[PDB]
């Protein structure tokens, strides 16, 4: 679930409003993505991507048949820092971890406004 994951973003990128700056961004940020990552802060996406195709091949995912894209955790912010809450069972654990590793990984990396919006033609 993205209610959750865009909340992540702004707990580390607090001036942020993902939806919007990290959204359509270099050859993987938004839905789909192909080609080669443009720079780091779009390798991130690469990952967070590869970490939510992962998830469903889990077996927990499986017969919960749950939905990555639907995936509903609990995660606590606090002083900037993110905790997926033990709460969470198996799969939306896994998912939780994603969003969080992307979510950290944004907060490390450089924002070169020039393939914010890139072509797909470019990927």
């Amino acid at each position: 679930a993205l209610w959750q994951f865009n909340g992540m973003i702004k707990c580390k990128i607090p001036s942020s409003e993902p939806l919007l700056d990290f959204n359509n961004y270099g050859c993987y940020c938004g839905l789909g993505g192909s080609g080669t990552p443009v720079d780091d802060l779009d390798r991130c996406c690469q990952t967070h991507d590869n970490c939510y195709k992962q998830a469903k091949k889990l077996d927990s995912c499986k017969v919960l048949v749950d939905n990555p894209y639907t995936n509903n955790y609990s995660y606590s912010c606090s002083n900037n820092e993110i905790t997926c809450s033990s709460e969470n069972n198996a799969c939306e654990a896994f998912i939780c971890n994603c969003d969080r590793n992307a979510a950290i990984c944004f907060s490390k990396v450089p924002y070169n406004k020039e393939h914010k919006n890139l072509d797909k033609k470019n990927c």
